[PDB]
């Protein structure tokens, strides 16, 4: 169906691992979108043909105001493109470093939308496993929107692949490489709200070993500034029994959540 020639190419959205993410226009339409461009001998060499595939069948069904929408895909010789929605307020990751922190009403609203688009996602079984800063995207109205689903699963599962880089927003069962259900989902959230509020990640350290080390034994501690509050709904998420982490919608209806966030479930 869709081609390259259908497409004017416009300027650079960003970049990641495999995705070369670009402003496009199709061309009878005049609709904006992003297109994202994978090469195929990076694929095949990294073996990495089957997150791709996932990543195109599970995002392109689910609907939900919180989660980026992917319309469809094609591929010529040498690239594969998925065409996604184009988000025109970038990454939360980008609002973070111009800001430094968030205050405790941003943090709450961004945290209540991540949770009803978790909260989808997990009614159909399905974790996203890689919810991180740069893989957050905003929209016009300054929604938070879930986006890169390269590594999401149906649960129970284990892990067949290499983890690429930062292991700074995974779960002790995720990284000791254990067995893992929808629970990883609810730590990435703590980490989350602790670097939305502090302006670093809680087990950050110099080296790759360290941080596996903070990890497996929950070695965080808090700033003064952060409140009774947010104190206690990031200790609830980063317990290390996965059992013992709370229910979405324990997560929408905490006192602090409610009192600060300014959107609904
Ligand atoms: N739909 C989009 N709208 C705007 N920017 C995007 C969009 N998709 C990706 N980006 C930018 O490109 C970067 C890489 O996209 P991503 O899909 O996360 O690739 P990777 O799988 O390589 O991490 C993002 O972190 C973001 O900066
Ligand atoms: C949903 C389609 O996924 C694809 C399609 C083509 C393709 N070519 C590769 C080398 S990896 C790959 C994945
Ligand atoms: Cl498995
Ligand atoms: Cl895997
Ligand atoms: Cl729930
Ligand atoms: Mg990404
Ligand atoms: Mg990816």
């Amino acid at each position: 169906q869709w081609a390259l020639e259908d497409f004017e190419i416009g300027r650079p959205l960003g970049k990641g691992k495999f995705g070369n993410v670009y402003l496009a226009r199709e061309k009878q339409s005049k609709f904006i979108l992003a297109l994202k461009v994978l090469f195929k001998a990076q694929l095949e060499k990294a073996g990495v043909e089957h997150q791709l595939r996932r990543e195109v069948e599970i995002q392109s069904h689910l609907r939900h105001p919180n989660i980026l929408r992917l319309y469809g895909y094609f591929h010529d010789a040498t690239r594969v493109y998925l065409i996604l929605e184009y988000a025109p307020l970038g990454t939360v990751y980008r609002e973070l470093q111009k800001l430094s922190k968030f205050d405790e009403q941003r943090t709450a609203t961004y945290i209540t939308e991540l949770a009803n688009a978790l909260s989808y996602c997990h009614s159909k079984r399905v974790i996203h496993r890689d919810i991180k800063p740069e893989n957050l995207l905003l929209g016009s109205a300054g929604e938070l929107k879930i986006a890169d689903f390269g590594w999401s699963v149906h649960a129970p599962s284990s892990r067949r692949t290499t983890l690429a880089g930062t292991l700074d927003y995974l779960p002790p069962e995720m990284i000791e490489g254990r067995m893992h259900d929808e629970k990883v989902d609810l730590w990435s959230l703590g980490v989350l709200c602790y670097e939305f509020l502090v302006g670093k990640p809680p087990f950050e350290a110099n080296t790759y070993q360290e941080t596996y080390k903070r990890i497996s034994r929950v070695e965080f501690t808090f700033p003064d500034f952060v409140t009774e509050g947010a104190r206690d709904l990031i200790s609830r998420l980063l317990k290390h029994n996965p059992s013992q982490r709370p229910m979405l919608r324990e997560v929408l209806e905490h006192p602090w959540i409610t009192a600060n966030s300014s959107k609904p479930s």
